[PDB]
């Protein structure tokens, strides 16, 4: 409503907002950070091991 | 929407924004400044004779 989302700015954000990466809720402005875990490199058959 | 209409800001207007000075759209922000002809001083009778 602002309007001043995403022009030039960075939002920064943690992985709480992102949630399921796969689901983008489409209101996220284009160029978001967040600092997800390792999901797509530790898989199951890595952390059982641990 | 914005909703930076009047903090600070001094918005200037001619009177055909202004229009009938009786009535104000509640939309207007405090503060607004528009110039007008002298209704109130230049009654009909005086600008009859002018």
């Amino acid at each position: 409503s602002v309007g001043l989302t995403g022009y030039g700015y960075t939002w920064i954000v943690p992985s709480l907002v992102a949630g399921d990466t796969d689901t983008v809720p489409a209101e996220f402005p284009t160029g978001l950070i967040s600092v997800s875990y390792d999901e797509w490199d530790y898989g199951l058959p890595a952390r059982v091991r641990d």
